[PDB]
């Protein structure tokens, strides 16, 4: 009997949650094995007495085959597969600089992996409704405009691939 209804939930940019249904038979312990589009492959045992585990190290924005299988002895039962890709990443630091009354230049360090655009919001922390702009993959800064004077300022930066966009860094901006 195999492991029925894999699923994973909760995409993360180095992790994945995986869960299922524990098989009708009497059993040893299941080997996770899960495989990246280079064709590593990866394993590990988990306890018979779970139903969920989290899965870590994994690289951001890519897919993986993910196979359970429950080891009755030295029997594997049929392997239950599934795909998981994990999410884009987030920049790594925000940072501020050639400020002044109306103008700020924000900068940020660039995720280990393929993005193709940024996401950068800013908004008073007194809130109000975001000004997004788009800037490209390439670019790793850019200038803000039309910036009131003494306020500070809420920003945001999110990865962009496709659809996909990451988990948003943020910092605060003094005009």
């Amino acid at each position: 009997d195999n492991p029925k209804d894999l699923e994973v939930s909760d995409p993360t940019e180095t992790t994945l949650s995986l869960r299922w249904r524990r098989p009708v038979a009497k059993f040893d312990r299941y080997r996770l094995t899960y495989v990246s589009p280079s064709g590593k492959k990866n394993e590990m045992e988990i306890p018979v007495d779970s139903t969920s585990f989290i899965l870590r190290g994994l690289d951001a924005g890519t897919e993986y085959t993910i196979s359970l299988v429950a080891e009755k002895g030295r029997h594997k039962s049929k392997p239950t597969t599934i795909k998981g890709s994990t999410v884009v990443g987030s920049p790594k630091g925000i940072s501020f600089s050639d400020i002044t009354e109306n103008s700020a230049t924000v900068s940020w360090t660039p995720p280990r992996s393929r993005v193709d655009s940024y996401r950068v919001s800013y908004v008073p922390i007194t809130g109000g409704t975001p000004n997004v702009v788009t800037v490209d993959g390439s670019k790793t800064r850019t200038k803000l405009v039309k910036l009131v004077p003494g306020v500070d300022y809420n920003v945001n930066i999110i990865s962009v691939k496709g659809f996909e966009e990451s988990e948003p860094i943020s910092g605060i901006l003094k005009t």
